[PDB]
């Protein structure tokens, strides 16, 4: 428990460096830059139950749930928009795709990975699971794209 707290200190800047490092459509596999967004995600939603673990006792989840969905929101939009500047100078024969990804699937990802830990711990989050399991098929019906099960996949590997 307090080993996993320290690796998780330790490495946390060194490991978004790293994954940062592979978001380059250009460069990298569509299925790469999914991945490694999605494992930057992951680590953002472990600071996120992290920093929520020591909010006063009475600064409850459902208490101001407004708050945590659009601290979730906002950390889709920094990943995206990392991603964009990282996937400036895509050319036509990029190795990624035809299409550098739309805020829909770093949105996707996004809510995929803080429901993972999230659903972890329940009696904490109920109040925020309904939200983003609706925003998960409303971006499912938004666009599945096939990539879709291609996103699903990024959030798969043990
Ligand atoms: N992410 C690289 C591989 C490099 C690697 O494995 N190092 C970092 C990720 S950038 C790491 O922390 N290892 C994988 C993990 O622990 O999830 C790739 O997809 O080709
Ligand atoms: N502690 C975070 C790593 C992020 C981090 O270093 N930031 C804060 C977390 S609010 C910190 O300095 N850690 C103090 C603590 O959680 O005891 C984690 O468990 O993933």
């Amino acid at each position: 428990k307090a080993g996993r707290n320290m690796r998780r200190k330790l490495f946390g800047v060194l490991r978004l460096k790293c994954h940062s490092l592979f978001l380059d459509l250009q460069v990298n596999s569509l299925q790469t830059v999914c991945t490694n967004i999605y494992k930057i995600l992951l680590l953002q939603a472990y600071r996120f139950h992290a920093c929520v673990l020591q909010l006063p006792f009475h600064q409850q989840v459902w208490k101001n749930p407004t708050f945590f969905l659009r601290v979730i929101s906002d950390t889709a939009s920094l990943c995206y928009s990392i991603l964009k500047a990282k996937n400036a100078g895509m050319s036509l024969g990029a190795k990624g795709a035809a299409g550098p990804l739309p805020s829909e699937a770093v949105q996707w990802l996004c809510h995929q990975a803080f429901l993972l830990k999230l659903t972890r711990h329940r009696v904490t989050y109920v109040p925020l699971l309904g939200s983003l399991r609706t925003a998960q098929t409303q971006l499912s019906r938004k666009l599945p794209g096939t990539t879709l099960t291609a996103l699903e996949a990024a959030a798969n590997p043990a």
